């Protein structure tokens, strides 16, 4: 499973270096979910990958950047 990185209360994106320069992005994904998560910087913003069924993202109730 895959999903865009967003905060549960701030509703905002998490920006990073181009695509595969994912060194900051993987460290968010593996602390947001289980440590077995992964990700990359799709359009210079973090996109988590190799995820379980318990990842959700867009079905959140608000998710607009405060």
């Amino acid at each position: 499973k895959e999903g865009y990185l967003v905060d549960y209360h701030t509703g905002c994106k998490y920006t990073c270096a181009k695509l595969g320069d994912n060194d900051y992005c993987v460290r968010e994904c593996r602390l947001r979910y289980y440590q077995s998560a992964h990700g990359y910087c799709y359009a210079f913003a973090c996109w988590c990958t190799h995820l379980y069924e318990q990842a959700v993202v867009w079905p959140l109730p608000n998710k607009r950047c405060k």
